[PDB]
């Protein structure tokens, strides 16, 4: 996903 900057690299910045 697009790692925007988040905590895991395999989630978004959303995850909903």
């Amino acid at each position: 996903p697009s790692i925007x900057h988040v905590h895991r690299p395999d989630w978004p910045c959303w995850y909903r």
